[PDB]
């Protein structure tokens, strides 16, 4: 997972609703 995993919620938030 690694943070790309918190990364995937940080991204998923601005992008992907």
């Amino acid at each position: 997972n690694y943070h790309l995993e918190n990364e995937v919620a940080r991204l998923k938030k601005l992008v992907g609703e």
